[PDB]
C-alpha cells in the first residue's frame, strides 16, 4: 500500500494538439558536455566508494563549466589555437575517519574525477585531442565522513528522503519529440560518421509542429579537415538533408517534413558553421550543468519540466534525480499498457520518509477510446509499485549508465 | 507575421487541485551568479556605448560559483576559505586597425570583474569582498561567425543569434504571487533595516492542496545579529509574522501555513546560521540557469524555456529577449475580458530578424466567451509587441526588467 493515485485526464494527447515545439542540444553542445561530464564523474566516484567500501559515499558533482577555447577554422585544415577549459566543482565524501582503529582513510576523488572526466570527453569527441585540446581543472570539495556512518550506509537499506522534492515524466513520445531525439541519436552514430565524416558532434535539433507539418531546424557543427571549400561544405549539409529526410520518413510518415541546417550560413560570404574540432567549444560557445536536456533528453515547453539538474547529482538520496528517472520508467511501462494513449506520472517525496514510499505518486492517463480507465487502474498501480519495490535497481541502472541524465 | 492562437479547454491553474512554485532569492548561489551574468553584460553594454556608441558582440551567460568555507556562531562567525567565483562566456575583447594594422585590446576583464564586485556589495551586505570572495575572469572571444550574424543588420533589425524559443504566461495565480513576492518584501532595503539579521539567501517553495497553502522558507540568519538561539527564535518569528500579514493582503480566502527553517535542530543548536548571508560560505554551489525564469519563478505546473536570459546580450539574444517578450505579451492578453489564462511560446530561426519562426498564443477562456472574440485581439497585441521589440531591448538594458 503506497500513496499511488490513478486518474483519468480528459484532454487532447500532444500529438492531437495543434502546435508542438521541442529542442534537443546533442552530445557535443557545450551544456550536454558539462552534463555529461558531470554524471561520468558521479558514476566515476560511485564505482570507486563501491570498490572500497561496498556502497556510495555522499557527493554531488552537478557543477561543471565549460570555457570555450580559441580557434581559426579553415577549409582543408584548421589550428586549434588555445585548450577548452573545463573546471569541475561540487562536493564529495574522501577522508573517513575511524576513531575505535584510530586510522584515516582517503580516497581519490580528485584524480578518479579529472580520468572520468577526460575519458568521457574522449567517446564523444571525435576530433579532438584531449592532451592538448582540453584542460581538466579541478575544486571539487573533498570532505570527511565518520566511518560509524559509513557503516550505517553500508546496511544498504533503501535511504530516507532528506527533503520535499518531486520529479516528473511521462509516455510515450510524440512523433516530433521521437523525431528530434533520433535525427540527434542517429548524426552521432559511428555508422554515420563513418559514412560523413565532416558532421561534427555539437549538433541541436529544433522541431516545431504545426498541425502535421514538422519543421526541423538544425545546427550542425562541421569539422573543417573534411571539406576543403565552400562546395563541400554545401554538399555535406545537402547530403546530411537528405540522410534526415530518409529518417523523417521511418518516424514521421504522414506528416509534412521540411528540414533545415545552419540557417545562418552565408554561403555567399563564406560565413558558415566551420569548427576545427566539430564542437563550438572550441571558442564559439560557452556550457555549464542543468540548462539543456532533462532526463528524458529533451527540452518541452508543452510538456511538464523539473528545473532541477540532475547529472551528477547523487543516485543514492537525491529525490529530485531518482523521481525524474523513476517517473520516466514507470511512465514508459504503463504507456505499454493496452488502452494507455498518454501517461503522466508525478512523484513528491516525505521528508523523513523512505525514497520509495512517496507523500503522492500521480498517475495521469489518457485513455484510448473505448477503454474503461478503471480496467487500467490495476496494471499501472502495479507497475510504479514494482519500480518502487525495486528502487535499488533504479539506482544500479544509473551507475551503470543504463538510462541517461541528459 | 506567423501568429498562431488557440482556445485551450482546461482548468487554469488556479483551479487545479495542486501546486509548486519555487523562488531561488538573491542571496541563492544560483541567484548570485544569474545577477552576475546580467550585471557584467549590462556593464559590458554601457562600456561598448561609450566608447563606440553602439554595443558589440558578447553573451557573460557564464559564471560558476564555487561554494567556500566558513564557521558560524552566534554573536559573529568566521569565513575560512573564500567562495570562488568564475567569470566566462563571449566577448569582444579586441578590435582591428586596418590602417595601424594593429589589435586593439578593449577593457573587458576590468569591466567585468568591477560589475560582479559591486552586485556582490549590494545584494550581499555582510560579506566581505576582499577577503571572503575570488573573482576570477576567462571571459574570451567569440566566433566570427556570430560576431556576423550580430553586425549584418545591426542598424537595422538584428538577427537571431540562434534558434531558440522563450515562454511566458499570465495571469500568475495566488501562489506564484505569493512566493514571489514574500521573497521580494524579506530581500527588501525595508525589511533589512528594520531585521538586519535576516540574510539574502531566501529560498521559498510553495506547496498548494485544494485550498490551502503551505509556504516553506529557507532563510540564512547573519550570524552577527543574533546572540544567542533565542534571538535567533525572535528572528524566525517575525519574519514569520510579516509573512503571514503578506500572505493575507495576497492569499485572501485561502487557507496559509508558514514553515521556515525547517531542518533546523534547536537541541543541539544546528540552525540556518551564516556568517555572510549566503549558503555559498557553507560549500553550495551555483551557476547560471540553474533557478528562477525571467518572471522570477521556477514553475514546474507552467511551461518553461531552459535558455538562460541572464548574460546573454540585449541586441540578438532571442533566450534573452524572447523570454522578456513572451511574458509582456501574455501579461496584455489576460487583461482582455474573457481571457482567464495567456501562454506564450515564442520561436525563432538563427539568422532571421528578431522580429519569428512561430509566435504561439494558448487562452483559457472565461466559461461563456468565444475565442473569435479573442482571437484577433490577441494576435494585435503579439504583433504590435513585435513592433516595438527594441524598445523590450531598451527596457532590458536600462533594468526596467529583471531576468530572474
Amino acid at each position: 500500500m503506497r500513496n499511488i493515485i490513478v486518474k483519468k485526464l480528459d484532454v487532447e494527447p500532444i500529438e492531437e494538439r495543434p502546435t508542438e515545439i521541442v529542442e534537443r542540444k546533442g552530445l557535443g553542445h557545450p551544456d550536454s558536455i558539462c552534463d555529461g561530464i558531470a554524471e561520468s564523474v558521479s558514476r566515476a566516484l560511485c564505482k570507486m566508494y563501491m570498490e572500497k567500501f561496498g556502497t556510495i559515499l555522499h557527493h554531488n558533482t552537478d557543477q561543471v563549466e565549460l570555457v570555450g577555447g580559441h580557434a581559426y577554422p579553415k577549409f582543408g585544415g584548421g589550428v586549434m589555437v588555445s585548450p577548452i577549459y573545463i573546471l569541475l566543482s561540487g562536493r564529495a565524501t574522501m577522508e573517513i575517519l575511524d576513531k575505535e582503529k584510530n586510522e584515516v582513510i582517503k580516497l581519490p576523488v580528485g584524480t578518479t574525477a579529472v580520468k572520468a572526466a577526460k575519458e568521457y570527453l574522449k567517446k564523444v569527441l571525435r576530433n579532438v585531442d584531449v592532451d592538448k585540446d582540453v584542460i581538466i581543472d579541478c575544486r571539487i570539495g573533498q570532505g570527511s565522513m565518520d566511518l560509524v556512518d559509513v557503516f550505517e550506509r553500508q546496511k544498504n537499506e533503501v535511504p530516507l528522503a532528506n527533503d520535499t522534492s518531486f520529479g516528473v515524466g511521462y509516455a510515450p513520445l510524440s512523433t516530433t519529440e521521437r523525431l528530434v531525439l533520433e535525427t540527434e541519436r542517429f548524426l552521432n552514430s559511428d555508422e554515420l560518421k563513418n559514412e560523413i565524416p565532416a558532421v561534427g558532434e555539437d549538433i541541436k535539433v529544433m522541431g516545431l509542429r504545426e498541425g502535421k507539418k514538422i519543421t526541423l531546424t538544425i545546427a550542425m557543427a562541421v569539422v573543417d579537415r573534411y571539406v576543403k571549400n565552400i562546395e563541400e561544405y554545401k554538399e555535406v549539409i545537402e547530403k546530411v538533408r537528405k540522410k534526415v529526410e530518409d529518417l523523417a520518413k521511418k518516424i514521421a510518415d504522414g506528416y509534412e517534413v521540411e528540414i533545415h541546417i545552419n540557417t545562418a550560413d552565408d554561403y555567399e560570404r563564406e560565413s558558415v558553421y566551420l569548427t576545427v574540432t566539430g564542437t563550438s567549444a572550441e571558442m564559439g560557445d560557452d556550457g555549464s550543468v542543468g540548462r539543456g536536456n532533462r532526463v528524458n533528453g529533451l527540452i518541452t515547453p508543452f510538456r511538464p519540466m523539473s528545473m532541477e539538474a540532475a547529472s551528477g547529482k547523487n543516485p543514492v538520496n537525491h529525490v529530485g534525480k531518482i523521481y525524474n528517472i523513476l517517473a520516466n520508467l514507470i511512465a514508459n511501462d504503463i504507456a505499454k499498457l493496452e488502452g494507455v494513449k498518454e501517461c503522466y506520472v508525478r512523484i513528491l517525496s516525505q521528508i523523513g520518509k523512505p525514497i520509495n514510499e512517496p507523500k503522492a505518486l500521480d498517475i495521469e492517463i489518457i485513455t484510448e477510446d473505448s477503454y474503461d480507465i478503471k480496467d487500467i487502474e490495476p496494471k499501472a498501480k502495479e507497475i510504479a509499485n514494482k519500480w518502487l519495490d525495486n528502487i535499488m535497481e533504479v539506482q544500479k541502472m544509473i551507475v551503470e549508465g543504463k538510462v541517461t541524465t541528459f
